[PDB]
């Protein structure tokens, strides 16, 4: 609306799996749900929606927008078409969004799994390179 309607440490927590499958030849991404996001609008919720980005590079996938929740449940899975050792050379930009109807949409958090994240975040991606045909699936805390 006009009244600034649409307008925090805690960002929230995603759940994502990852999957290398040998049968399709590339990577299963799902998103499972967030839990807890940061709420940015004025009535104590958020619209939201994730957008995928496998760098450097087709590319890029997004969910669907929920209404007013802070605990979005998307059960979604995206696809890309890439060799295993391939994954080797990349890395996923997850980011968070708050759909906004009459600005801009409001950015809620984001994580990079992939080769050049850190920690936990790294050691995900890792894990799917090290075991093809495994559902690898881990909560992640959303960053600024
Ligand atoms: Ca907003
Ligand atoms: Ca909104």
């Amino acid at each position: 609306m006009a009244l600034y309607e649409e307008e925090i440490e805690e960002r929230g927590k995603i759940l994502v799996s990852l999957m290398y499958s040998t049968q399709q030849g590339g990577l299963i991404v799902g998103i499972i749900r967030c839990v807890h996001l940061a709420a940015m609008d004025a009535n104590g919720y958020s619209d939201p929606f994730v957008k995928l980005w496998l760098k450097p590079d087709k590319a890029k996938h997004k969910t669907q927008i929920k209404k007013k929740t802070l605990n979005p449940e998307f059960n979604e899975e995206f696809f890309y078409d890439i060799k295993h050792s391939d994954l080797a050379k990349k890395s996923l930009d997850i980011s968070v969004w708050d759909y906004d109807i009459g600005k801009s949409n409001d950015y809620i958090g984001g994580c990079q799994l992939g080769i050049s994240a850190k920690g936990e975040r790294l050691k995900h991606w890792y894990e799917c390179l090290k075991n093809k045909d495994k559902k690898i699936e881990r909560w992640h805390q959303l960053q600024n």
